[PDB]
Protein backbone atom coordinates (compact mmCIF):
# COMPACT_ATOMS: atom_id res chain seq x y z
CA UNK A 1 0.00 0.00 0.00
CA UNK A 2 1.17 3.86 -0.69
CA UNK A 3 2.30 5.62 2.87
CA UNK A 4 3.21 9.05 3.22
CA UNK A 5 6.97 7.18 2.49
CA UNK A 6 5.63 7.43 -1.74
CA UNK A 7 4.72 10.88 -1.21
CA UNK A 8 7.67 12.98 -2.98
CA UNK A 9 8.02 17.02 -1.39
CA UNK A 10 8.22 19.93 -2.69
CA UNK A 11 11.29 20.81 -4.68
CA UNK A 12 11.06 17.41 -6.28
CA UNK A 13 11.49 17.89 -10.16
CA UNK A 14 8.96 15.48 -10.71
CA UNK A 15 6.18 18.09 -9.37
CA UNK A 16 7.41 20.64 -11.56
CA UNK A 17 7.35 18.51 -15.01
CA UNK A 18 4.56 17.94 -17.49
CA UNK A 19 3.19 13.99 -16.86
CA UNK A 20 2.89 12.16 -20.25
CA UNK A 21 -0.41 10.67 -21.62
CA UNK A 22 -1.71 7.88 -21.14
CA UNK A 23 -2.02 5.26 -23.86
CA UNK A 24 -4.78 3.10 -23.86
CA UNK A 25 -5.35 0.43 -22.72
CA UNK A 26 -3.18 1.07 -19.47
CA UNK A 27 -0.79 -1.21 -18.26
CA UNK A 28 -1.35 -4.14 -15.58
CA UNK A 29 1.18 -1.69 -13.18
CA UNK A 30 -0.69 0.77 -14.50
CA UNK A 31 -3.80 0.10 -12.86
CA UNK A 32 -2.45 -0.70 -10.14
CA UNK A 33 -0.91 2.34 -9.51
CA UNK A 34 -4.39 3.74 -10.12
CA UNK A 35 -6.17 1.59 -8.10
CA UNK A 36 -3.93 2.39 -5.42
CA UNK A 37 -3.74 5.87 -5.41
CA UNK A 38 -7.30 5.70 -5.30
CA UNK A 39 -6.67 2.91 -1.81
CA UNK A 40 -4.69 5.79 -0.40
CA UNK A 41 -7.00 8.37 -0.55
CA UNK A 42 -9.19 5.96 1.46
CA UNK A 43 -6.77 5.21 4.14
CA UNK A 44 -6.25 8.78 4.70
CA UNK A 45 -9.77 9.34 5.42
CA UNK A 46 -10.28 6.08 7.84
CA UNK A 47 -9.05 7.68 11.08
CA UNK A 48 -7.71 4.85 12.45
CA UNK A 49 -5.80 3.65 9.56
CA UNK A 50 -4.71 7.53 8.70
CA UNK A 51 -3.84 7.68 12.52
CA UNK A 52 -1.25 4.64 12.66
CA UNK A 53 0.46 5.52 9.19
CA UNK A 54 0.39 9.34 10.35
CA UNK A 55 -1.70 10.11 6.79
CA UNK A 56 -3.19 13.28 6.17
CA UNK A 57 -6.87 13.62 5.29
CA UNK A 58 -7.24 13.86 1.12
CA UNK A 59 -9.68 13.90 -1.26
CA UNK A 60 -7.36 13.70 -4.26
CA UNK A 61 -3.94 12.71 -5.72
CA UNK A 62 -2.16 12.75 -8.78
CA UNK A 63 0.22 10.58 -10.48
CA UNK A 64 3.16 12.69 -10.24
CA UNK A 65 2.86 12.92 -6.35
CA UNK A 66 4.20 9.38 -6.12
CA UNK A 67 6.92 10.14 -8.25
CA UNK A 68 4.96 8.97 -12.13
CA UNK A 69 5.08 11.56 -14.70
CA UNK A 70 1.90 10.33 -15.94
CA UNK A 71 -1.67 11.93 -16.70
CA UNK A 72 -3.95 9.80 -13.95
CA UNK A 73 -5.72 11.08 -10.86
CA UNK A 74 -8.09 10.10 -8.14
CA UNK A 75 -10.31 11.77 -6.31
CA UNK A 76 -12.65 10.95 -3.48
CA UNK A 77 -14.81 13.85 -1.65
CA UNK A 78 -17.36 12.02 0.75
CA UNK A 79 -21.02 12.32 1.34
CA UNK A 80 -20.88 15.79 3.16
CA UNK A 81 -24.33 14.78 3.41
CA UNK A 82 -26.21 16.60 0.77
CA UNK A 83 -26.17 12.99 -1.08
CA UNK A 84 -23.52 14.44 -3.53
CA UNK A 85 -20.30 12.44 -3.68
CA UNK A 86 -17.54 11.97 -5.60
CA UNK A 87 -15.20 8.65 -6.48
CA UNK A 88 -13.22 8.93 -9.79
CA UNK A 89 -9.73 7.59 -11.20
CA UNK A 90 -9.31 9.36 -14.52
CA UNK A 91 -7.24 8.72 -17.32
CA UNK A 92 -5.63 11.79 -19.17
CA UNK A 93 -8.56 14.02 -17.42
CA UNK A 94 -8.90 17.06 -19.49
CA UNK A 95 -10.67 20.22 -19.05
CA UNK A 96 -12.75 21.16 -22.31
CA UNK A 97 -15.18 24.64 -21.06
CA UNK A 98 -15.10 25.99 -18.19
CA UNK A 99 -17.10 29.36 -16.34
CA UNK A 100 -15.57 33.03 -16.63
CA UNK A 101 -16.87 33.31 -13.11
CA UNK A 102 -13.98 32.29 -10.41
CA UNK A 103 -14.44 30.21 -7.20
CA UNK A 104 -12.30 29.83 -4.27
CA UNK A 105 -12.04 27.78 -0.93
CA UNK A 106 -11.79 30.13 2.50
CA UNK A 107 -9.46 28.47 4.13
CA UNK A 108 -6.98 28.88 1.10
CA UNK A 109 -5.54 25.33 -0.29
CA UNK A 110 -3.37 22.71 1.07
CA UNK A 111 -1.31 20.08 -0.48
CA UNK A 112 0.22 16.52 0.48
CA UNK A 113 3.79 17.40 -0.91
CA UNK A 114 3.63 20.80 0.72
CA UNK A 115 4.91 20.04 4.50
CA UNK A 116 4.14 23.76 5.50
CA UNK A 117 0.96 25.96 5.21
CA UNK A 118 0.48 28.49 2.74
CA UNK A 119 -0.93 32.06 2.98
CA UNK A 120 -3.41 33.38 -0.65
CA UNK A 121 -6.59 32.08 -1.30
CA UNK A 122 -6.86 29.93 -4.90
CA UNK A 123 -9.22 31.44 -7.13
CA UNK A 124 -10.10 28.60 -10.09
CA UNK A 125 -12.95 28.34 -11.99
CA UNK A 126 -16.40 28.44 -10.51
CA UNK A 127 -17.57 25.43 -13.24
CA UNK A 128 -15.35 22.97 -15.45
CA UNK A 129 -16.34 20.09 -17.77
CA UNK A 130 -13.94 17.42 -17.72
CA UNK A 131 -13.69 14.63 -20.61
CA UNK A 132 -11.83 11.54 -19.33
CA UNK A 133 -11.08 8.13 -19.47
CA UNK A 134 -11.91 5.33 -17.09
CA UNK A 135 -9.69 2.87 -16.34
CA UNK A 136 -11.19 0.44 -18.90
CA UNK A 137 -10.78 3.20 -21.49
CA UNK A 138 -14.48 4.36 -21.85
CA UNK A 139 -15.29 7.66 -21.79
CA UNK A 140 -16.41 9.69 -18.33
CA UNK A 141 -17.84 13.05 -19.25
CA UNK A 142 -18.53 15.63 -15.79
CA UNK A 143 -19.63 18.78 -15.13
CA UNK A 144 -18.53 20.02 -11.62
CA UNK A 145 -19.45 23.59 -9.98
CA UNK A 146 -17.68 24.94 -6.41
CA UNK A 147 -16.18 22.96 -4.03
CA UNK A 148 -15.39 19.43 -6.65
CA UNK A 149 -14.28 21.68 -9.44
CA UNK A 150 -12.17 23.66 -7.02
CA UNK A 151 -10.75 19.51 -6.05
CA UNK A 152 -10.47 18.46 -10.03
CA UNK A 153 -8.68 21.93 -11.39
CA UNK A 154 -6.07 21.42 -8.27
CA UNK A 155 -5.25 17.49 -9.66
CA UNK A 156 -5.07 18.63 -12.78
CA UNK A 157 -2.89 21.34 -12.26
CA UNK A 158 -0.21 18.75 -10.93
CA UNK A 159 -0.42 16.79 -14.55
CA UNK A 160 0.73 20.23 -15.55
CA UNK A 161 3.26 20.85 -12.93
CA UNK A 162 1.58 23.42 -11.34
CA UNK A 163 1.35 24.09 -7.19
CA UNK A 164 -1.58 25.43 -5.54
CA UNK A 165 0.35 28.69 -4.27
CA UNK A 166 1.26 29.17 -7.68
CA UNK A 167 -2.17 31.10 -8.20
CA UNK A 168 -1.66 33.34 -4.97
CA UNK A 169 -1.34 36.71 -5.59
CA UNK A 170 1.43 38.08 -4.53
CA UNK A 171 -0.78 41.54 -3.48
CA UNK A 172 -3.24 40.69 -1.45
CA UNK A 173 -3.39 37.02 -0.67
CA UNK A 174 -6.45 37.20 1.54
CA UNK A 175 -8.36 39.75 -0.54
CA UNK A 176 -11.08 37.65 -2.96
CA UNK A 177 -11.00 39.05 -6.47
CA UNK A 178 -13.49 41.32 -7.45
CA UNK A 179 -16.60 38.55 -6.74
CA UNK A 180 -15.54 35.08 -7.39
CA UNK A 181 -18.14 32.62 -5.22
CA UNK A 182 -16.75 31.38 -2.07
CA UNK A 183 -16.70 27.68 -1.21
NI1 LIG B 1 -1.62 19.06 -4.04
Amino acid sequence: MLTMKDIIRDGHPTLRQKAAELELPLTKEEKETLIAMREFLVNSQDEEIAKRYGLRSGVGLAAPQINISKRMIAVLIPDDGSGKSYDYMLVNPKIVSHSVQEAYLPTGEGCLSVDDNVAGLVHRHNRITIKAKDIEGNDIQLRLKGYPAIVFQHEIDHLNGVMFYDHIDKNHPLQPHTDAVEV
